[PDB]
Parts: structure tokens; C-alpha cells; sequence
């Protein structure tokens, strides 16, 4: 079943969302406001931003055919994390301990 | 007078805002999302917030008396920094960097 | 789309390389099963995946596009996350070739 | 309680003087020499000057009725640093350095 994969996937989303991992998660909870830092080149290097709460909107929304359209957003998520920073910054940090977080549980599902 | 200060002041204030000091001004920008974050403890250690954007409307509704008040609120600011976190944490530097910026111009006062 | 593969390709030859042997030599040749007294291998792990098989196909120029190198390297560290506990050796090794992986991939033009 | 606040000041004071530090506060622990210096306007543009010596010595008196008398007068001697200075002068990035030391644990102070 499709959906039977897909409140797997919304499990995963309370995961990343919930507390626990907010330490690191935090930076992904809303879009990078480009606008706040001054990160006049953002939107030029990042042609399709995504964040956490994309996600859940787009879940709320029911846009997700399968699993695979849900683990695509989320690693695009992460990529134009380790494609704007550089890696030794804070945020490639963050990021990679969240992606763990999620690539583990996702290859978890049935 | 006091008021030649306080316009000093304002010209204190815009430069903190202003987007060269970004990279390290932005967490003073608004609040600290406790929330967000999982800090269930700040409001138990910091009892009297403040934020540049408190800082702002302040300004804007000319409710600061002199420049210490106004001085008051901006060390608040980082005090509050300085007692919540560890020294080692990102924000510090962040917040210590941030203080130099406004210690060095609140010195240049007429 | 070959300009992309050669950017694929030579974070293939990273994953292979000396720099990163201490944390990829599970991900070189497949994991073996026979070895480990691993009955439950295959019944866990329909499609196994190691960096030498990916090296094989690219050498075949079997790769279309940058999505199928990447499917084929993500299905690996899937395996071993799916297969494995989280505690286990195995688990931090993958995240830390991952880690070399996702990041190199996310530069590519 | 005033005199454990006092307590604690007293023991940021000692901390400001220690070895650790001595690298960046020895420009503060006695007064600046105008003379030494050759600074016929130090006095004229710094009415009230201020060091550690003057500070130690006002502990030891026991001129201070509370904390705020007690980082007011630090706080003077940094800004009378910044008020004299170029930003691009060592001082000025000593006073600093010594600065962050004191108003972190200025914030720890209950
Ligand atoms: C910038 C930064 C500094 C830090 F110390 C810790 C983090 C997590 C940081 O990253 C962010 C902080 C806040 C925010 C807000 C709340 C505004 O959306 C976003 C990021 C951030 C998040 N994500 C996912 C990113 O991919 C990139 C982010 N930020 C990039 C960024 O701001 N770079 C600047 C570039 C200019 C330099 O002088 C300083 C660094
Ligand atoms: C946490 C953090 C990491 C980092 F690399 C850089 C900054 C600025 C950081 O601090 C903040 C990041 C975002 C925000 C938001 C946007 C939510 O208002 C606030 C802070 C923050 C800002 N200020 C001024 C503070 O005094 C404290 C802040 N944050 C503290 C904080 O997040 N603590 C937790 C404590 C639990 C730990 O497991 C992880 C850190
Ligand atoms: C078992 C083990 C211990 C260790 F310290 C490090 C590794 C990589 C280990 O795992 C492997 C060791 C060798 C090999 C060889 C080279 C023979 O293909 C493979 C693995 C291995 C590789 N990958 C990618 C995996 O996902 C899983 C692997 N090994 C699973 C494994 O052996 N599990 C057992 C399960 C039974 C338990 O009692 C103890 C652990
Ligand atoms: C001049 C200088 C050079 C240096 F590498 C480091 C310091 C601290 C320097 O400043 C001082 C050196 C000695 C002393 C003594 C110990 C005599 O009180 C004080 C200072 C000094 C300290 N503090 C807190 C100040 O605010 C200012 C100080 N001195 C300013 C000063 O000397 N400026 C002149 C200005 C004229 C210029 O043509 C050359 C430099």
C-alpha cells in the first residue's frame, strides 16, 4: 500500500521535527531567510530551496505519491545545505547529523 | 542635549541592524524561539529578554529617556547571551563580536 | 550528461581511494554472507550494492544520468542501515562515507 | 544578598588580574600614563579615567554598595579605551579581549 509507506514516511517527520534532535534540526524547521543574512546569492545557487516545513505542508496537503517523492525532498534539502556551505561551517555539521537521523529510519520502512 | 545623544544612539542601533553586521547580529535580530529549540529552561534563567527589534520600537516610540537607558538594554541583550550559554558556543562569539561593534560607537558618543 | 559522469566517476575513485579506506572497506566488494553466518542477508537485502559493483557499471558506461550513479550509491548505505543496528560499527562507518559522498555530490555542475 | 554579589564581582576582579589574562590586561592594571605616554590631551578628552588598581583599591574600601557601582567603573575603563583610541590600535583589541572575559562572568553572577 502506498499510504501504508507514506504515514512510515510521516512518522520519520515527527522525528525531525520533534525535540530530540532540534539541537541540530533547527536550522531546517523553516526556509533559509536569505533575506535576514544578506545571502544575495542564495536563490542563484539554490534553484529549489526545501525545508522541513515544506515537507510537512506537502504532506499535510497529501502531494506525495510514494516514499521515494518524500526521501527525494528531503535529501534536495539537505544537498543544497552541502552545496551553498562550505564544509567545515556549522551547518554541514547540523545537517549531516539530521540526514543520518533520517536515512536510518528510512531504510527502515516495509 | 539628550536628545543629540539619543539620535547618536539611533545611528548606534541601524548600524547593528544594518546587513554588514549580519553574519554574527542575526540571532539578536528578533526573540530566541524557545520553543522551537527545546529550550524549556530560558525563561527559568532569563528573565527580562530583549532583542535589537525590542530595541527598535523602543527607539521608535521615543520611550528611552537618555543613552544609558537605551545602553542598558543593549548589554541586557548580550548579558542574557552570556548567562544562558556556554563559553566555547557559537552565539557568544557571535554575541561577543556583535558587542564590540556597539561598546566601540556607544564610546564615540557626543 | 557525460560532463556530469565525469564529475560522478571521479567521486567514485574518492570513495575508492586511500584518504577514506578506514571507514569504506565494508562498501568495497560485497558484504559477505556466506562469511558471517548471515542466513538472514538476503532475505533483509533484495538488492545488494558495494562500491566495486558501481565501479563495474561505470566502467560499462551503464550510468544515463547522475540520478542512477546516486540511486545505486544510496541503495548501498540503505542496505547497511536497513540491515544493521544503529549502535553498530558498521552504521557510523556508512554515515561517515555518506557524508564524503553526499557532500561531493552536491557539488557537481 | 548585596555583599555575595559583592563576593562574587570581587572574584571576577581577581580572575581580571590573573595570569591567564595578563597578555591584554596589562594596559589596564594601573592608570594610564599620560606622562610615560607623552599625551598632553589624555585628560582633556578622559575626565574620569579608570583601571583595575583604581578598582581593586575601591573593593578594598568597600566603596561599592552594590554590583552595578562595581562593572559601571570596569565598564568606564573599557569605554574610556574606546573613547581615546583608533579601532584599528592594539588596545582597542585588547580592551576587547579583556572585555568578553569580564561581562560573561559578569552574567554568571547571581
Ligand atoms: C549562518 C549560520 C551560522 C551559525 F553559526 C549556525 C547556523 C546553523 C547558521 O545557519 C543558519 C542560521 C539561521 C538561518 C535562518 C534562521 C535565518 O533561516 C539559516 C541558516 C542556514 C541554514 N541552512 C540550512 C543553510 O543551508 C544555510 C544557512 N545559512 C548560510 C549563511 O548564512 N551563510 C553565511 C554567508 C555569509 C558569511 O559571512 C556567514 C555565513
Ligand atoms: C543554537 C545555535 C547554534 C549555532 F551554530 C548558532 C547559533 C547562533 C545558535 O543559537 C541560536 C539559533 C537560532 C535562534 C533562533 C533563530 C531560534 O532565535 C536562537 C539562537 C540563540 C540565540 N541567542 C541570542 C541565545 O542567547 C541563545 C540561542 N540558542 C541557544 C540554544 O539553542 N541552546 C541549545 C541548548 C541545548 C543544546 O542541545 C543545543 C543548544
Ligand atoms: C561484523 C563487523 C565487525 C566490525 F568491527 C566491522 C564491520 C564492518 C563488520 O561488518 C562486516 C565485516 C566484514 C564484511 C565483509 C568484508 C566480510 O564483507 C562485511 C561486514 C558488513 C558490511 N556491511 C556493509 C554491512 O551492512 C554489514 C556487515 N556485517 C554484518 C555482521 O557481520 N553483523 C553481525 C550480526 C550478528 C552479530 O552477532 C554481530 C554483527
Ligand atoms: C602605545 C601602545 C602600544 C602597544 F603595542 C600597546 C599598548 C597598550 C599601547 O598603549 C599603552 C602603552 C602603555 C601604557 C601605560 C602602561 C604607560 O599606561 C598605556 C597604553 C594605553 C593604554 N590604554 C588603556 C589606553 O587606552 C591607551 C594607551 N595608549 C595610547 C597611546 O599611547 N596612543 C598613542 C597616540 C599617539 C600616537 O602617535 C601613538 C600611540
Amino acid at each position: 500500500k502506498l499510504s501504508e509507506q507514506l504515514k512510515h514516511c510521516n512518522g520519520i517527520l515527527k522525528e525531525l521535527l520533534s525535540k530530540k534532535h532540534a539541537a541540530y534540526a533547527w536550522p531546517f524547521y523553516k526556509p533559509v531567510d536569505a533575506s535576514a543574512l544578506g545571502l544575495h546569492d542564495y536563490h542563484d545557487i539554490i534553484k529549489h530551496p526545501m525545508d522541513l516545513s515544506t515537507v510537512k505542508r506537502k504532506m499535510e496537503n497529501r502531494d506525495y505519491r510514494d516514499a521515494q517523492e518524500f526521501a527525494a525532498d528531503v535529501r534536495l534539502m539537505f544537498s543544497n545545505c552541502y552545496k551553498y556551505n562550505p564544509p567545515d561551517h556549522d551547518v554541514v555539521a547540523m545537517a549531516r547529523k539530521l540526514q543520518d537521523v533520517f536515512e536510518f529510519r528510512y531504510a527502515k520502512m516495509p
